[PDB]
C-alpha cells in the first residue's frame, strides 16, 4: 500500500518584509561610525538628532495631559 510522502520545505526570507529586519543590522553595522558622527554633529547636520523628539513633547505637554 501507499505511504505518505516525507517531503520537506523551509520559509526562507525572499519577502519585502524581511527587507526591514535588515534596517535593524544596520544600526548594529554603523553603532560604531554613529560615534563618530555624533562627535561632528556641531557640523550644522544635528537638524535630525533624536533627542528632538523628547524636546518637542516638552514644548508641547498638551499632548500628554488629558485630551
Amino acid at each position: 500500500t501507499p505511504i505518505e510522502s516525507h517531503q520537506v520545505e523551509k520559509r526562507k526570507c525572499n519577502t519585502a518584509t524581511c527587507a526591514t529586519q535588515r534596517l535593524a543590522n544596520f544600526l548594529v553595522h554603523s553603532s560604531n561610525n554613529f560615534g563618530a558622527i555624533l562627535s561632528s554633529t556641531n557640523v550644522g547636520s544635528n537638524t535630525y538628532g533624536k533627542r528632538n523628539a523628547v524636546e518637542v513633547l516638552k514644548r508641547e505637554p498638551l499632548n500628554y495631559l488629558p485630551l
